[PDB]
């Protein structure tokens, strides 16, 4: 089921989610924040899964928000670092679900970040090219949910 | 306390967290696999906490272990990229000690990692210098459960 969704992660797909995550991740504090508040600030209800973290309207000052965030990027760094190898993406993929699953956070949930996501890339520039390629990575996350 | 631990660690022991990390973060696959099959041959005890993985003895051929392997490696990512803030390093690992407290992993039984560490770091030619630099690191995770 991972491995069909890994499938469509093509050459120019990897390779243009290996470019914008060279600047993306270049400034894993500040765009991971950036992720997550947007997320908040388009889907509020998402909070409701975010209760540990306090008051997340104080964003980057929220030092469990942050420490979150910051976390998030390194989930994110493992999962491009892998995209060359699917058995290896596929077993991080399906390690990283575990805890999300348990959550009972669904594949149409999780889908939420999408927006976020093309959202935290065109500040930097990366247009639709870009945000299509992310939604495919996501869907392999998706997959295994 | 966490933020008293994190206050050991000094400039010679970031430098040697640091060089020692640009060794052993080279093949996070590979020496993640080591570090695990280590503690599991080590410290038999501790095969319990990780039910879910399966047949550990397996070792890389363990997808799931694999997976868990290769993650354990980016979370040591994390610790390393914050070192230069030492509020940043404190979040990131009391946001880290979350899921290690649910389990009821103590610190006693995080410390036994320790062993496996000065395991790995030996095989590259690493000595006690660099152990203990990185039982320091731990230390700051021991605080934070
Ligand atoms: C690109 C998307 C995402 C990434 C890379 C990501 C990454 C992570 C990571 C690495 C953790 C820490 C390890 C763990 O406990 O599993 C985590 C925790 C968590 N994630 Fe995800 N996540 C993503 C999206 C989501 C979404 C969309 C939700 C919910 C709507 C979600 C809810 C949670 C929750 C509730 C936690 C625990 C937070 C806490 O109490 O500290 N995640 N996530
Ligand atoms: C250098 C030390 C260690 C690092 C960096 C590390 C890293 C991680 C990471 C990143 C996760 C996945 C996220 C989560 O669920 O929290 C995790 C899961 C886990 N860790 Fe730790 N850990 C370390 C040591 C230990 C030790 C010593 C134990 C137990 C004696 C332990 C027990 C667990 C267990 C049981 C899981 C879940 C495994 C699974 O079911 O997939 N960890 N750890």
């Amino acid at each position: 089921s991972v491995y069909d969704a890994a499938a469509q992660l093509t050459a120019d797909v990897k390779k243009d989610l290996r470019d914008s995550w060279k600047v993306i991740g270049s400034d894993k504090k500040g765009n991971g924040v950036a992720l997550m508040t947007t997320l908040f600030a388009d889907n509020q209800e998402t909070i409701g899964y975010f209760k540990r973290l306090g008051d997340v309207s104080q964003g980057m000052a929220n030092d469990k928000l942050r420490g979150h965030s910051i976390g998030l990027m390194y989930a994110l760094q493992n999962f491009i670092d892998q995209l060359d190898n699917p058995d290896d993406l596929v077993c991080v993929v399906e390690k990283f679900a575990v805890n999300h699953i348990t959550r009972k956070i669904s594949a149409a949930e999780f889908g939420k970040i999408n927006g976020p996501i093309k959202k935290v890339l065109a500040s930097k520039n990366f247009g639709d090219k870009y945000a299509n390629a992310w939604a495919k990575l996501v869907a392999v996350v998706q997959a295994a949910l």
